[PDB]
């Protein structure tokens, strides 16, 4: 009925594969944007100057740490090699983690087109 999330948000990754990794980090990303995207609609409405700062300083941390990992991990996992299906999950992981790191500095856009006091 209803999916209860994960209990322990200071848990360390138990897979910690390459691709596991990735639609790990996807997965918080997505979950975070969303969250602060329809915190931006909020902002929008309040035009609070420090509602501004929480939420642009939010999605600073947020988007360095997944930008951080994300060259990391994608660099090592390039080591693989010799596997059709490896390469078409590497390109896909890529295409979603574009796709996210675009919204997230969209949604700076945002947050940063918001006149504040």
């Amino acid at each position: 009925q209803e999916h209860k999330p994960k209990k322990d948000d200071f848990r360390n990754e138990f897979d910690h594969l390459l691709i596991e990794q990735a639609n790990h980090a996807i997965e918080k990303g997505e979950h975070q944007l969303l969250y602060l995207q329809h915190q931006l609609d909020e902002l929008n409405e309040n035009k609070s100057k420090e509602l501004q700062e929480k939420i642009i300083r939010e999605l600073d941390v947020v988007c360095a740490m997944i930008e951080g990992a994300q060259g990391a991990l994608e660099r090592e996992l390039k080591r693989t090699d010799l596997n059709i299906l490896e390469r078409f999950n590497y390109e896909e992981a890529q295409t979603l983690s574009k796709i996210l790191l675009k919204d997230l500095k969209e949604t700076e856009q945002k947050v940063k087109d918001i006149q504040t006091q």
